[PDB]
């Protein structure tokens, strides 16, 4: 349960029967992302073995299930958001240093055609979106003064056969390392089809990995041994030996291009606007390489959730007793709503842990608090909570004029109005709020034939 | 597209591969329950082919999908709660009397054993239940000074091999036809495994057919030809010829024993208490009877929303412009909360939405209103709704001290407070409100292989 790169993923997948494979021609224009659509969040990954003809299959949907990422490293849904961090946690304490290796050793310079970007069946994913966008891609960059990488994950938006346009938010590592080179231009490489030990680092945020550090060794943590770089054509780059694809890259700054719209973690586009061009100075390819999308939506919640959830939890449970669990759900965009479950002890802690979720997630638009026997996760049951246990008159707490997420429309220039709902039972504990309960029940105890 | 009996439904369903037979020996003890609980809300109903090795299989899960009943009758689910509206309307306008035939022509009367209600394969639900009970039981009893018809639905304890002990609701019509024999016992019968038409008749309340009214012929409206009624031993009682099991029953006023614990729609437990005995002094079968039972929860929050939602829809739309849809969800019970989806014209309407759901439905604890572009019967899309369009300072509507369910422990005593969240998007529509959308794609069209 250890993974070296793509392949080791979709061979696992394919043998555990995890794998949907679309075997009929789609096109990359809209009708790709359609089908990954309609299998979101299933326990299962889909590969598109025939994009507009190309050789090259796409491989969507990696992100949507917890269950299928646990499946991946041996552990239930419920443990990936802590299993990740100890894993973490492990890399801050002890990190691995990477392995430099020889071009020819590397899988990803097994190929290198002439630059043309349409050639790769990169999807058109929103019926809006203002072209066809890789959004799986890690960019790895080196610090133009001290040569420290950062690796971040960033949505570019093919304009031509060698020009990406860029979005890099505020406050983005990756715009600091673009500052320094335009006190001299910035290259950089992007790898697509990266195991989720590279996604995970691209992903972890600022305050667990600083400017002046290399959250890359992360993914050492996923995979027996280092992970394998190696130097690019550049080579001022550094490049992902494992990855499917990489593309050498170079950026000047205030060299500004239309790009968007895309889809938003609100389930909204992005605005079209003046954004950063990059170029592409070259293509490395493996053997039997698959081209790796994500679909804006669960791919996304799910990244967010699964390294953010721990954090949170551990914050709240040491402010408040008898704290269990806390969801990111998919509904709010695992951004804009926790669900905190807890083992009530004394009357007043559940507001003390509405406090405390708000304060330490600052996106957070509402939290909602549950007893140990309500589904955190899903929810039709806390809709149950909120219909038996709320009492809309004390159990709702209002916050206004605080800072919040201003991607979020409810939220215009990052400050707004925030919400908890109490839906805990009464304590001490009564009867009147007892749940009725049905056997558990192992299936695989009966000979069941479901339908035929 | 029409059923005379539960054979023509089963027979159906295992026809259109909507069946899941479970071939292996059960327990009705617990058992039965909690494998019918792992496959809830599926488009799928349960044939049991074993209980405790008895002949007599059990079907369990009839009511829980609205896709499976409007597959029954050739309706999408989105019309079902009209569908069954319509022909309730049809059968107010032009009764079909019943058809009154003689005991060897009905096909319940094949067999007439010593009564042994412990030889039934009656199931005990829920891990709490004061013992087995017969839940998706028809009582059809007649006015001792009238004659006139009443169908009714009830849960029924088993005590003994002769004894059953009945909850009847204040204000139930069952009470009132207790009352009137009270000045003289009441007689009347139990049909077990009735087609959904019987059930409907049954669930039809009060206002739509008064005391002095026999709703039964709402059945005829769901079948060819009129109700089949037949005579029974008593001869005071009246019994339904296609069922799959009936039992002819006297119970007399002042004469009650400890009943319960049953789960409630709320989720919870009734209480134990003494409540009307009710005794068996005869049992009816078909021969190849199938014993038909309800799993407490969507089985009952579906009775509710498909009688319910058309009424309510029509309050509303009449009072408010642009009403599309009403669901009483799952979530709320059917019961407690209500998503109001519309098409806004101009600001405000939304909020008088909120008021006219909370008149029409006494019940409801919660409203929320959303947009045409929301899922209102999918709980993380309201939830989206909520954490992105939401304005929790001015779209939370909080109503203290009004009227409401006793059954939901929110209203002790009838009384508590209600609360509406008006989720809708600003009006006039902006751009930043525009949710992302993916092309509808046909999944016949292609070659799919989903796990092997
Ligand atoms: C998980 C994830 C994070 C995206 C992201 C996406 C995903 C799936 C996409 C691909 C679906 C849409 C685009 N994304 C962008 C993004 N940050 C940014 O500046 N521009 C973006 O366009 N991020 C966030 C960024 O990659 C993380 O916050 C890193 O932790 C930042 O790295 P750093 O701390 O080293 O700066
Ligand atoms: C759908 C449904 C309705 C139940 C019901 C259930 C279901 C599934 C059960 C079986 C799961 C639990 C028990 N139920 C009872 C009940 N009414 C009552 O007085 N006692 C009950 O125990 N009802 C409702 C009752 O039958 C309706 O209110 C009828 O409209 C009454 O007919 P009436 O208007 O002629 O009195
Ligand atoms: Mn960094
Ligand atoms: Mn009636
Ligand atoms: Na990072
Ligand atoms: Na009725």
């Amino acid at each position: 349960h250890m993974h070296k790169d793509l392949h080791s993923i979709i061979d696992a997948l394919d043998t555990a029967g995890r794998l949907i494979r679309v075997r009929s021609q789609v096109k990359a224009e809209h009708e790709l992302a359609g089908i990954a659509a309609k299998y979101e969040g299933c326990d299962k990954a889909v590969l598109f073995e025939n994009v507009d003809g190309n050789d090259i299959p796409v491989l969507m949907g990696l992100y949507w299930s917890r269950d299928l990422l646990g499946s991946l490293y041996g552990v239930d849904a419920v443990d990936m958001p802590r299993f990740i961090t100890s894993k973490i946690s492990h890399w801050k304490s002890e990190p691995t240093a990477h392995q430099l290796i020889a071009r020819e050793h590397a899988p990803v310079m097994a190929h290198s055609p002439r630059v043309d970007l349409l050639s790769l069946p990169i999807p058109v994913h929103a019926q809006k979106d203002g072209g066809a966008y890789v959004d799986a891609g890690v960019v790895i960059a080196a610090d133009p003064d001290t040569g420290v990488l950062n690796t971040s994950i960033q949505r570019f938006m093919v304009e031509n056969e060698n020009t990406l346009h860029v979005n890099i938010d505020a406050g983005r590592h990756l715009g600091a390392y673009l500052a320094k080179a335009k006190a001299k231009p910035l290259s950089f490489s992007l790898n697509i089809g990266v195991h989720p030990g590279v996604h995970f680092a691209a992903a972890t945020p600022s305050e667990v990995a600083p400017l002046d550090v290399d959250e890359l060794g992360i993914a050492a943590e996923f995979q027996d041994g280092p992970v394998r770089i190696v130097q690019g054509d550049d080579p001022r780059v550094t490049v992902l030996a494992d990855a499917m694809i990489s593309l050498e890259c170079q950026m000047y700054a205030d060299d500004l291009a239309d790009e968007g719209p895309f889809a938003e973690v609100t389930g909204y586009y992005a605005e079209r606007a003046p954004r950063p061009r990059v170029t592409v100075t070259a293509v490395h390819l493996q053997r039997n390489p698959v081209f790796h999308s994500i679909l804006s939506g669960q791919e996304v919640f799910n990244s967010v959730g699964l390294l953010g959830e721990s954090a949170l939890f551990d914050q709240v449970s040491k402010q408040v007793p008898g704290i269990l669990e806390v969801a990111l759900t998919d509904g709010g965009c695992g951004f804009y709503h926790a669900v905190v479950q807890l083992k009530q002890v004394r009357a007043g802690w559940s507001k003390q842990a509405i406090l405390a979720t708000f304060a330490a997630f600052p996106p957070l638009k509402m939290v909602t608090i549950v007893d140990e026997d309500v589904d955190l996760r899903n929810p039709r049951d806390v809709e149950w909570a909120m219909a038996t246990r709320l009492d809309p008159e004390r159990g709702i707490l209002r916050i206004d004029d605080t800072f919040g997420h201003g991607l979020n429309p409810s939220f215009p220039d990052y400050f707004g109005s925030k919400v908890g709902f109490d839906a805990t039972r009464s304590f001490p504990f009564e009867e009147k709020h007892e749940r009725i309960t049905y056997q558990d029940v192992d299936l695989s105890r009966f000979e069941i034939v479901e339908g035929h």
